[PDB]
């Protein structure tokens, strides 16, 4: 009963292979004509510098484009992050608006950013051979700003996962260690940007999907307020779920690139192409501010025990923020377990997962999804009974299961109102301490391939901020030491359930992997959040290229 | 079992009575100290000039406040629009921030704008004797801008109505004609502002509730995009419904007053007090633009037959815009019957009315609600059966009834997605004609008392824009002539169902009543919408500017 799904996989792998072949040919031809180009100097230029030399005419767009193309092709060899070469991008190159803020910049796109003539499969059989009629809005805006979107990058099947494998294009690997997940669902971006194959990409995030891959692969990512940027024309898999909104945002090698991307997207072109997005221009004066901050912080959410490296990462950042004159205030949003188990999970699965499951009918289920599909398929009464049996021993498992049940419109209204009140509760708590921003641990180091799907509880650090719909970003601040890695051996977790047990095993053998912290500000405060992310980057990686 | 509802009404009426008495004494006390005050001239100043005089010192806040207070008390005699005098507002008056953009302006509040120490009953027994414990955010911002909120005004019971009666405070009457509804649910505001008792107020709107009372009473009103202004701290009766967007906004005697109010609300105070609102400052330059406009228009929505006065109002306004060099382009949002019957109604009533109905347990149901409560109370199977029976002769009634049935979360997601797709579809139409703004009929003239609850169909002109969540304001442009009124005898409606029959009768006997047009722009374009409203006001009623 999988013939259709096998045929879709066969055609998708053939398209991926042919894309890669096309990229290689274009690259080899370019290198023939240009044997004297210093490609290493060009590839190691920070985006802002890259942009400046593209604008001044010191670098040609062709040079930058084919140099990134070959790098992307090369890093793909060991990561399998690229699903499709966006075909006509060479012609887009020659027609790029010369005064665009991203003129001549190659940009990589997560597969869900619809690009005319191309599938956005999400790794799902039912989406194969359905090429988009047109570019999504953000892609249009990138082009109107002179950028050159050039590849679609891999995502885990359906995107509802923080790993990164699907039955069409297979598994994407972390560039730091191939037995490690790159994170997800923007895992292709994480792996590609993290190994130098792209200077800028866009991802999406409903529970951490920009933040996980950024942290796991050692790059910067920002998830803005859900409606800060346009979602018009994006390929999705669940429609009309609005309790927990999806957010899209940039990933890149440094904080300044995230700021440039946001500044480029937040222009009249975006606001007129999608009038539903509030026309809030990028406030540069807020981003470039350098006043002392009141910084709320916590070392642990009391839900996911942090790895020793996560905890050290957080504490060292707190300490340097304090040495730099900031005020560090202990702070923890109230009722995190409610936010995760009841509001987030309830919001995401208000219908018991039926709408989500339509996607999987007649399809393989990628091992990286774990038992998610099997669990969602259980009848409501059975989820209920099983939840009751589990409650005494494993309350966390029980609480998630009970909240993944279908319910009436009436109860959805009640849930939406609760999400709304919880958001005001945390806003009030934040204002009572007069915080400017909030510093939190970020999940890391990277988990073994195919383990994120068995360690659901670990979305706690990021998913809290989709529930709250606050802008939240991540910045790499350290790498796992031998001592961090040895101490991980005593890791117990707060619950001792299967999620805690998997997390300890999945983080084994991590010496050298990047570890991040998370930076949060209030709704619509992307500029302040980025200002704070820049501060953490200046202090924790003082040797990063200007 | 009605002892509780009766008790609630007795207490509410005694409170209202004590408030009016407190106002009377304050007013008389002031008048004795100020015998030479030209009250008429003060009451007549357009708000803009009033603000300017208060800021310079030419007028004292006390003179402005007590003069409006006496006017409010006088006009309430014949309208019953005031439910409560906001007690401490006299102290607020002496403390108003001197540089506030609304320094010394008295502001009237629809009863649902929570105000510390005061009930927001919504005309419901279960809310009586349960005072708010804090000002809602917009009241806070008004006060931080130096304004003096001074009264709560009446609403129809629960607010789900475009009439204005409840069993607690009773019935509000149109100030132009006592047999007429002032509209609603922001009806107390329309009646108070429209009779000169308040220079500025705030209403709310989920299907027209700012626009109905504005049109019916002859004043200007704006329903912004749902999340342009903070709803934080408002009193409601249905919580968590997000398919069809609730909006709050200003009502006033002229367009400039709405623009001033928005400019004062859209400040740092608002944006820090409620970070969930996008911090979009009022773009003065967009509001002040005098560039020619591409104005889409329609003179009927093919759902509610416009009255002859509505029709003429629309066409005359169209012709004056053409004469002033604007480009008038025929435009009708696609699939209106679907947007109204499936999306809007299904959105408002996704749970079959069960949450709404909880508010009425143990309470009288005001006659102005008509059969709404009785209908919502019916078992889903029976709504469905009755819908089948009506379908062949009365498709509209059948459609509303079927779409007011409860459903699963899964069905609500599907509806939400359809709403989102529908909104993009109208945006796409608008883009393909390169419109700046859209001009539509506004329901009018005012309906007879106790008939809006029996003519649900007539919400079509306004509710479409809550569904789409576009900013939409109305501007008075003409008044009903005997000619317009006699032509009501030829009005048939497009459907001939009970709604069309009720509406035909209810709109008669309206000679001399105000009639408006509606002005619409794209989401977040309140300033452009106001720019257009200003244009209409200037071309049809030059005296306002
Ligand atoms: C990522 O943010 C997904 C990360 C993630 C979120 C939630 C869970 C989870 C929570 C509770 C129980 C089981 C699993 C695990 C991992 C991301 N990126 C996109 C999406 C997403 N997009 C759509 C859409 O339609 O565009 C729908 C669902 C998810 O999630
Ligand atoms: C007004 O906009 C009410 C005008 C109105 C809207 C809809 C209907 C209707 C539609 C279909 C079937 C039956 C009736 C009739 C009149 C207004 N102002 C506030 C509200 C409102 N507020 C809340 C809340 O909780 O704040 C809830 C419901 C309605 O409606
Ligand atoms: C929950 C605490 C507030 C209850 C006090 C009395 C109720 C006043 C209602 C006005 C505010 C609407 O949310
Ligand atoms: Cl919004």
């Amino acid at each position: 009963g999988r013939q259709k799904a096998r045929g879709a996989a066969t055609r998708a792998r053939q398209k991926q292979r042919a894309s890669l072949e096309t990229m290689d040919k274009a690259v080899q031809r370019f290198r023939l004509q240009n044997p004297d180009l210093d490609s290493e100097a060009l590839l190691t230029l920070p985006l802002l510098q890259l942009v400046q030399k593209l604008q001044s005419g010191e670098l040609s767009p062709e040079a930058v484009f084919f140099t990134y193309l070959g790098k992307a092709w090369e890093v793909n060899k060991g990561t399998n992050c690229v699903t499709s070469y966006l075909t006509d991008c060479e012609t887009q190159l020659s027609q790029a608006p010369r005064q665009g803020l991203l003129y001549g910049v190659p940009v990589s796109l997560k597969e869900c950013f619809s690009y005319k003539g191309h599938d956005s499969t999400l790794g799902l059989s039912l989406n194969e051979g359905m090429p988009s009629e047109s570019d999504c809005v953000v892609v249009q805006v990138l082009k109107l700003q002179g950028a050159v979107p050039f590849v679609h990058t891999n995502v885990p099947q359906s995107m509802f996962s923080y790993d990164c494998s699907n039955p069409l294009f297979g598994q994407t690997m972390n560039p730091w260690k191939s037995s490690k997940s790159p994170g997800g669902s923007s895992g292709g971006e994480g792996a590609l940007i993290g190994s130098g194959g792209s200077p800028l990409g866009l991802g999406t995030d409903i529970g951490g999907s920009i933040r996980f891959p950024s942290a796991f692969c050692g790059i910067c990512g920002l998830k803005p307020t859900g409606n800060r940027l346009s979602k018009s024309g994006l390929k999705g898999c669940v429609y009309g779920q609005t309790a927990v909104q999806l957010s899209l945002g940039p990933m890149a090698r440094d904080v300044e690139s995230l700021a440039l991307c946001l500044k480029a997207l937040l222009c009249e072109h975006l606001f007129t192409l999608d009038p539903t997005v509030p026309p809030l221009p990028f406030r540069e004066e807020v981003y470039r501010s350098s006043r002392p901050l009141r910084v709320g912080y916590y070392e642990t959410d009391n839900y996911t025990m942090p790895s020793p490296a996560m905890r050290r990462a957080l504490i060292e950042t707190k300490q340097r923020l304090e040495a730099a004159g900031h005020t560090l205030i202990p702070f923890l949003p109230n009722n995190i377990p409610y936010a995760l188990e009841v509001l987030s999970t309830g919001g995401l699965f208000s219908d018991g997962g039926r709408s989500f499951l339509q996607n999987f009918k007649g399809d393989f289920v990628d091992p990286c999804l774990g038992d998610l599909i099997l669990i969602l398929r259980l009848p409501s009464w059975f989820k209920r009974l099983l939840s009751l049996l589990l409650k005494p021993l494993f309350p966390r498992l029980a609480a998630f299961l009970n909240n993944m049940r279908p319910r009436s419109a009436e109860k959805l209204w009640k849930l939406q109102h609760e999400i709304e009140m919880y958001r005001q509760s945390v806003i009030a708590q934040w204002k009572a301490m007069n915080l400017d921003v909030l510093l939190t641990p970020m999940l890391g180091p990277a988990l073994d391939l195919n383990t994120p799907g068995r360690a659901t509880g670990a979305v706690s650090y990021t998913m809290l901020y989709n529930c709250l719909d606050f802008p939240a970003g991540v910045v790499p601040v350290t790498t796992v030491t031998a001592e961090d890695d040895a101490q991980m051996e005593l890791y117990k977790g707060y619950f001792g359930d299967i999620w805690d047990i998997i997390l300890k095993k999945a983080m084994k053998n991590s010496v050298g992997l990047p570890v991040a912290v998370q930076c949060v500000a209030l709704p619509w405060q992307e500029e302040l959040c980025l200002r704070f992310m820049r501060e953490v980057e200046q202090l924790m990686t003082p040797q990063k290229q200007p």
